[PDB]
């Protein structure tokens, strides 16, 4: 089972352009007779143009997973069921996705643009529908919701075209149901099936938007034409939720955002509710007439502040302005509705389509799982990337520092050294840094490229003595990572330092004065290395057969000319795969 209190990771995006949109069909469960059954139907549909390379994925709301006991659809054209299989994560926790096959032909569900449908899908429950969401809280506010998407099984990631979602229509969508009970006499048969996608574009207008996309399958080669008397209007709900953060709704020509696409302004009222018709609705949607191709509908919410602005409402934050991680929504699922009606206000069969919008910030660090993946490039599941004491969201937004890249460090020097060596911690995705250094009255005296391994080595002339900042600085941020170091007295011998060391490293980098010698040795005072450091710089290199066991604790002292320093700062040997 799934315990209490997990959450599952959400996984990035992938592009492959040849997979359609998948559309899960399921019954509804809004009677009696519906809710005495162990079962939950559904169909399967999909466009596609050979391994078991790429799978199909379905993710069930936790209400319904936890009493999961099968999941088994036939494949398109076949009577004999094939079974998913539920997913387990990186490593052997379960998770509420259920994984099959796609290529029938590998034991899949599609195949032998073609149209494919699997049919007799059933979800089999170790108990009733009802008596299962029963022990659910208010099924208007918070839905059963789902998603089927096609997974990259090599990149474990989703593939971007093939991404749908919806939730499941009980009696608490009485107004949805209602629609369903009332199906229109005109082209009855035209449509097969509908299904939408909601997702986030920082493309759209200047803070970004959301964009809910709806397809709706054809049967055949359905062509809309109309007397102006009997247009058709297209009906859209927008969860109320999201109110407070839209500037706009637009409708759009329908899988980029392209403003050019833009045909009509959309109201909504203050539950998110509207409609759109026209003289001639071929204006305003794509319907592909006398085409067998899927009908695409967008519409298109411009946020009015910036999408990591949502689930942190009501967050508080402290004195220096940090955001209290206590305080932020570590999820938030926003549900959507977009359906055709005739004239009278009766729906046009099938062309209902939900969708969910599945918002996560799993460190609860103020930025989103798709925000930090896809902009920021800091860690989804890790509050501080960089290990610095600065969370992410703070990074990006408070301290205008970036969140990839740690605090400098860098050994004292004297007035007779030409070199300040030292290094930071860069994390996978950090630019180009580029180290200066800069004294009390804000002038620099050296600059210097960091190494992609962090290291650096800033040239600066024999200096006068006093504090100095080292400034680390990415082209992407304001605001440079700092720390200060001191340049004493030349006849003073400061303390050497080490700079990290993982057990994959054959070799221990130490800074100190030119011409002193540093010896390294570990917390049983065994001496793993000396070296003298050369005339004309202020870090050199220790050899060592082993590399050390990561947890042991590295400290040093130089000595030159009689004298003899103090301990350098300790260093601990970490796990070179962790990041
Ligand atoms: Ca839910
Ligand atoms: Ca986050
Ligand atoms: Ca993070
Ligand atoms: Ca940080
Ligand atoms: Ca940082």
């Amino acid at each position: 089972l799934v315990p209490r209190g997990s959450h599952m990771k959400s996984l990035g995006y992938t592009d492959n352009y040849t997979f359609a949109s998948m559309l899960f069909d399921p019954g509804k469960l809004d009677s009696d007779d519906a809710l005495n059954s162990n079962i939950i139907p559904f169909d399967l549909h999909s466009y596609m143009s050979s391994g078991n390379r790429y799978k199909i994925d379905l993710k069930l709301d936790p209400i319904i997973a936890e009493h999961v006991t099968k999941i088994s659809a036939n494949p398109s054209g076949s009577n004999k069921p094939v079974e998913f299989v539920r997913n387990k994560d990186e490593n052997g926790n379960l998770t509420d996705t259920w994984e099959v096959n796609f290529i029938r032909a590998n034991d899949g569900l599609f195949g032998g643009l073609s149209q494919y449908t699997a049919k007799n899908g059933k979800i089999e429950l170790d108990d009733t529908v009802g008596n299962i969401i029963s022990n659910a809280g208010n099924l208007s506010n918070n839905k059963l919701n789902h998603q089927v998407f096609v997974r990259d099984s090599r990149e474990n990631k989703i593939v971007r075209t093939s991404e749908s979602s919806g939730y499941f229509l009980t009696k608490a969508d009485d107004d949805l149901v209602n629609l369903e009970n009332n199906v229109s006499t005109e082209n009855n048969n035209a449509f097969k099936a509908s299904s939408g996608s909601a997702t986030y574009n920082e493309n759209v207008g200047e803070f970004g938007g959301i964009l809910i996309d709806q397809q709706i399958m054809k049967n055949g080669i359905f062509s809309y034409s109309k007397t102006k008397a009997n247009q058709w209007a297209y009906n859209y709900q927008i969860d109320k939720d999201l109110l407070p953060y839209i500037e706009g709704v637009e409708l759009h020509q329908y899988k980029n955002y392209d403003a050019k696409n833009k045909v009509a302004d959309l109201t909504i009222d203050e539950v998110g509710n509207g409609t759109i018709t026209s003289d001639n609705l071929n204006k305003l949607i794509e319907f592909n007439n006398a085409l067998p191709e899927t009908v695409g509908v967008r519409v298109v919410l411009k946020l009015n502040k910036s999408v990591n602005n949502i689930l942190t409402k009501d967050a508080k934050y402290d004195s220096e302005g940090n955001l209290i991680r206590e305080t932020t929504k570590q999820k938030e699922d926003f549900t959507f509705a977009g359906y055709l009606t005739d004239s009278k206000g009766a729906l046009i069969n099938n062309t209902l389509g939900t969708s969910t919008l599945a918002l996560q910030d799993y460190d609860k660090d103020g930025l989103l799982d798709r925000y930090e993946r896809q902009l920021s490039l800091s860690d989804a599941e890790n509050e501080d990337t960089d290990g610095d004491g600065k969370n992410d969201g703070d990074e990006v937004v408070n301290y205008k520092t970036s969140p990839l890249v740690g605090k400098p460090q860098a050994a004292d020097i004297t007035t007779e050294d030409t070199v300040v060596s030292g290094s930071v911690p860069l994390k996978e995705g950090a630019a180009t840094q580029t180290a200066k250094v800069i004294n009390a009255e804000g002038t620099t005296v050296g600059t210097a490229t960091v190494n992609s391994d962090g290291t650096f080595s800033v040239s600066i002339p024999n200096s006068p003595e006093g504090t100095y900042t080292i400034a680390i600085d990415s082209p992407n941020y304001d605001n440079d990572e700092v720390n200060t170091f001191e340049i004493v007295d030349n006849s003073k011998l400061p303390a050497p330092s080490i700079n990290p060391v993982d057990d994959n490293d054959q070799q221990i980098v130490v800074n100190g004065t030119s011409g002193s010698t540093v010896t390294v040795t570990d917390s049983n005072n065994n001496v793993l290395g000396t070296v003298t450091i050369p005339a004309d710089d202020t870090s050199a290199a220790i050899n060592v057969d082993t590399p050390l066991e990561a947890g042991t604790v590295l400290t040093s002292t130089a000595s030159k000319d009689g004298k003899t320093s103090d301990v350098s700062d300790q260093i601990t040997v970490t796990d070179a795969t962790a990041p």
